[PDB]
């Protein structure tokens, strides 16, 4: 038998937040999906948005795994005491502003959610957002220094609706969201790399 | 018999920040309430408002308590050696900026009162803030990774004024400030998350 | 004979920065004083400063007294090694930003002066500022945590000019600064807290 | 054999991060290549520029290997657990802002790969980024305390195209990417400093 | 023979950063002296200037000295591990933006050299700035805690011109770079603090 203090101690001294949770030479399989909760500022001219979304982030290491028989089977975890995957976007023009407390929920199995709501600025294709069809802005997100033998990225299905989160008060409004996943070889190294491509198609709402 | 040294240190040396305050499988009671400061910028464009409030956070933490009798009945601790709510605002849009020492008042039986003054910028409902009946702009607050289970979420108590401590030298000026607890579920997760939604009824002075 | 490399051990290695060093039956008396040195920017209609000063803080700690009958008697000390008064300024729109090292001056009777450089910005009252008796800026400073019976805040006793500092070159000129201490009561706890309240009056020149 | 845990551990217990990896007094050698992802702003009257770029960088540390016969050869490694090279754009007017993961990648040889993206501010040539030859700035990279007897710096490009990773939706467009590599003798000190200077053709597009 | 590694170690081990290298009640000689690099923004309505400058300081601290017969005779060191002097500038509005890695470099007699480059907005004389006379900029440069018989700051000169490292891109040239050493009593404190007083003589490019 664990109380959280147990399990909330003993994943503290013995989560490896360094290590990557790999298991007998398999990637980690990471699943991100984007939840647009706002679009703050557009610029036509200069193709760049400023967005703000919940970054839901899913993966599993049975590093953090305990026996839940007489126990608690999920408790609330700083992010540093635990290995979180290196993601980023790839046409970012700023840093990501997290704006909620940086915890991750930890199931039991080994099971891990961090779901921060961040606050970032893209480059994009901001042409056609005063039309009836809209601009298509595609955010690029992927493990910065795992390759695909070490991280794989995922954008997971759900029947997970579009505007579900997004604010009624935003001055824009969804029409779609895609999400497609590539695997690049860059420049600078020979294996490939993978990441989602999440294609936010939206528009201007006009005043009426 | 403790001083305030022996308090400090005992609540530093068996500190679990990170462990919430759980006590007989019941959730931790959360109490919240903002004290409105100042309303700095509104834009009706973009439907956005950056405002100042004291974030009145109140909650029982029994591994904290001691026995008073003989000893100072109450301190002052950093919250780095406390467990504090995950709270986030849903609909903010920056960071919270805390503009005030980072200090938790905590109480001999276990209560703790944390009230930072904080900046934050919120999207919300600015249509009106020139009428006479303004606008009305909703703040939802709740914890972020803690469920109904584990964290309820609730008004503060005593009964709530407005105006209270509001700037005389903004430009907007507070009609009626109003809370409602919710209880929502989210597609994420199977389980319910408490929020209170603070309505803030405001208006352009003129 | 104790050297500087000694005094600076004892009190880092003793030193309790989380502990008001509250002395027997009384509130730690701490003096406050702020030199203006600058005023950036000012906006008449949104009733917004920001300004820099040197917030000059004085305290007495006896904790971190020693003899120095053949040894030095003052020492420079990081803050963080000290306890240090949880001041705030209670109509501040942003978070202090400290221009200056973060270290205090420590006397050997335990008499501390933490001076700091800071830039903030504030909401007051901005009307007049380009008139000839100039506006009135009202700043109001305490401390966020503690109480009457913990802290108590003064103006400095000297006679001093608080505007003597002021840059020639700011675009402003000070015509007055005057202090009034208070003690308030908030809903949110049953003591009164101390403040000092300091009128800056000032206008832009010709 | 060594698992991950294994060499990062290791590689953890023996950071020696201070430590420049010079090996029996010959300098590290530290290949620098800028590649241009977007160019955020530009003023022609200021002749100031916003960039973002990847800024690959590579040296060896052979305290870092270890034997990868039946083990993995590569890990990603926190840099506040590694040396990394002192490098600073001499011409920057903002702090590198960092806008990935701050991860190395290490090989088992000791070769190190640091490529984080970066945004930052310069001060340099802006003529003509509106005529078809467009402007050229100039960035002047180089170690900012380790001479050339302790780090040299050289232009590895491999030849792989300029406008490669290049914004499709960017404003502007790049013509063309130059490295030189320089020796320059400073006032201050009597030993010579090298950096790598990478000019950057580009123009607004029509 | 120590190496590098061991130099490191040592200073780590047993420099103490909060403690003045004071030498037999005599004060640390501390010399100063900017390096102007860039103007950026001169405003003359409200006599402010954002500016960039190698802030080159200099002082000797015996702790931290070593044998080197057989041992490299310098190395690099951050700051965190050094006593730095607590120097700041009396007349600055804005909070000294490093730009550079922050180390020092200590030579095995314990001579220190710190050379951060600052960005960092001043209150000061702007008047004449598009004149051929030019505007003056004075900025005084101090211990904030360290009086007289702890701190002396010495202004210090070599034959370079004034403009060796300004950049040739900037909007505004130097004309003349000057220095006053003041010693100079508060009303807070009984001591005299000493300062020096950089003279910045510059003014506005043809605008052609
Ligand atoms: C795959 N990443 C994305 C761009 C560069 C690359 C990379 C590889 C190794 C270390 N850092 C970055
Ligand atoms: C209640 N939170 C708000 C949005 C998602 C949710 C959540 C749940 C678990 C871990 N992180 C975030
Ligand atoms: C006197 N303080 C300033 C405003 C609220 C009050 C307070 C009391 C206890 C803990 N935090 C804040
Ligand atoms: C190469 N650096 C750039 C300018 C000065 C020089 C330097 C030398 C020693 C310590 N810091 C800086
Ligand atoms: C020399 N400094 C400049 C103004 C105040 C003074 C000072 C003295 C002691 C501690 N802090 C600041």
């Amino acid at each position: 038998e664990f109380d959280r203090a147990d399990i909330l101690y003993n994943i503290r001294q013995t989560s490896r937040p360094d290590v990557i949770p790999t298991q007998r030479d398999r990637p980690v399989a990471v699943s991100v999906s984007l939840k647009f909760i706002n679009i703050l500022e557009v610029n036509e001219i200069t193709n760049e948005v400023d967005v703000v979304f919940w970054q839901q982030t899913t993966w599993s290491d049975r590093t953090l795994a305990w026996n839940s028989s007489h126990s608690p089977d999920q408790v609330s975890v700083p992010i540093s005491s635990l290995w979180v995957p290196d993601l980023a976007a790839y046409n970012a023009i700023s840093k990501p502003e997290v704006l909620t407390p940086q915890l991750a929920r930890v199931v039991s199995d080994g099971e891990v959610l961090y779901m921060p709501s961040i606050r970032q600025r893209f480059s994009c294709d901001v042409s056609g957002v005063d039309t009836e069809s809209g601009a298509t802005c595609r955010i690029k997100i992927g493990s910065w220094t795992h390759h695909s033998r070490e991280i794989s990225v995922d954008p997971t299905t759900e029947n997970s609706d579009d505007s579900e989160y997004f604010s009624q008060y935003s001055r824009f409004e969804i029409l779609d969201v895609t999400q497609k996943k590539n695997s690049v070889t860059y420049s600078c190294c020979p294996e490939a790399y993978e990441d989602v491509e999440v294609s936010l198609n939206f528009r201007k709402k006009g005043r009426s």
